[PDB]
């Protein structure tokens, strides 16, 4: 190795009501003892702490450990954050700019897409979702089943998950079988497919030199073997929205840094809130859902606990102790990502390597050339079903619906004419002709 290659050597994590502040300083307290040297030496060695989005956030959790570093960062939102920021810090001990890095998050139990409805995660979800069975040709309850078979083995997981927040294991069944209990939330997804904890993590990270100085067991040191970062169009302009190829790419390039194939890999974290953006990776890479290697290591969002900003730090914790007790294997980490915007890549392993410099700013510019689908914001006329969901938590029921017209651009409406959400909620409507009318509040629609 170089001596200013980049290792994670100490992880943490803390399940308990304590303040977020206190709740990633017990993480990060954790992360600090993990690493078999002196807590308060290490942190003093401390130059900067970075803490993902839920005052002084980051310098708050610095003084309650007993840091005083010269950077305090508060990254931007999203579910990719956490990988991001390893790869962000990674690449930075890797130059000449820092040597002992602590990052730390937590939560609490205290346009034109959106005034159309678009305006929480699921609801968005519900479309991708819907757009990836139209591609596939699956019916509604076949497509059900698929949702439930990938993620049953998901909540197994994350019930012997001592850091899961009161998790019951679900069976496929269990999953698909719509009661009281499991009713129908936004179309596709049953409420037990999606789903609030107190929670903290940290990750400890120093060039190898840091390490050594610290009196850091080498092993406790994990390498960042493979990293990218990717981003999508927004949600209209894209090729396919049952499909993210950005985050495929991800996947693949973390994998050529790694010197690895997807056949070399021992242990999966995929970011998991919905079934979409676990799907898509396996339709893109080859990797089965039924994969015996698992796709989780946490157990997953819904099941797992939490809001969906902070989880693939517990990924990450559980990648580096999983790779700590198979010494030479790799673990692949991938974070999701907005409305599956977003995806950064982490491949981590005992065996040590050269930091190598990833490829993402050239194939995102790649993949900004391609063309981008055209709107019409004020549709009028006929057009053609693309993608729906249904919101079944409001009455009357409402569907929101992305079309194509004859010109061949997109388009959004809002529906609640009783004729038309029978066919969302009860049939199969992609392709069906409908009717738009535009309005400056919502486009609406009904049957043609």
């Amino acid at each position: 190795v170089d001596p200013r290659t980049p290792v994670i050597v100490g992880v943490g994590q803390f399940t308990e009501g304590m303040s977020s502040v206190e709740l990633a300083t017990e993480a990060a307290k954790a992360a600090l003892h993990d690493c078999g040297a002196d807590a308060d030496t290490v942190a003093r060695a401390i130059d900067t702490v970075a803490g993902t989005r839920q005052s002084n956030y980051p310098r708050s959790v610095a003084r309650n450990i007993g840091a005083d570093p010269a950077h305090a960062v508060l990254e931007v939102i999203g579910g990719q954050s956490p990988q991001h920021l390893a790869t962000e810090f990674g690449g930075k001990i890797a130059a000449g700019e820092n040597d002992v890095v602590l990052i730390f998050g937590s939560e609490n139990t205290s346009e034109y897409t959106i005034r159309h409805g678009l305006i929480g995660a699921p609801v968005q979800y519900g479309l991708l979702e819907n757009a990836r069975r139209a591609r596939l040709g699956l019916s509604v309850a076949d497509y059900r089943l698929a949702m439930a078979e990938l993620f049953a083995p998901f909540s197994k997981v994350a019930a012997k998950n001592p850091y899961s927040s009161a998790p019951t294991e679900r069976s496929v069944e269990e999953l698909l079988t719509v009661t009281a209990s499991n009713r129908m939330i936004v179309d596709p997804y049953p409420r037990l497919m999606v789903a609030q904890v107190n929670q903290g993590a940290a990750l400890l990270m120093m060039s190898v030199e840091s390490a050594r100085k610290l009196g850091v067991p080498e092993e406790k040191w994990v390498y960042l073997r493979g990293h990218a970062d990717m981003k999508e169009p927004k949600l209209l302009e894209r090729a396919d929205i049952g499909a993210s190829p950005a985050s495929v790419t991800a996947v693949n390039e973390a994998l050529r840094v790694a010197g690895i194939g997807l056949d070399d890999v021992a242990a999966f974290d995929l970011y998991s809130c919905f079934p979409f953006p676990v799907f898509n990776i396996c339709d893109g890479t080859g990797l089965a859902t039924d994969d015996p290697r698992g796709l989780t290591l946490t157990g997953g969002l819904p099941f797992f606990g939490g809001l969906g900003n902070n989880y693939s730090m517990h990924g990450i914790a559980e990648a580096v102790n999983e790779m700590r007790d198979k010494p030479g294997q790799f673990a692949l980490v991938g974070a999701n990502g907005g409305i599956a915007s977003k995806y950064s890549v982490g491949i981590y392993s005992t065996e040590p390597a050269d930091w190598v410099a990833d490829n993402s700013a050239q194939l995102q510019a790649e993949h900004d050339a391609q063309p981008k689908v055209a709107i019409t914001e004020k549709a009028d006329g006929t057009g053609t079903i693309e993608t729906y969901t249904v919101r079944y938590d409001w009455t009357p029921h409402t569907g929101i619906i992305i079309g194509r017209l004859d010109d061949g651009s997109r388009f959004l409406a809002k529906t609640k004419d009783e004729d038309l959400v029978k066919l969302l909620s009860e049939g199969d409507p992609i392709g069906a002709k409908i009717v738009v009318t535009p309005g400056e509040k919502s486009n609406r629609a009904v049957l043609a």
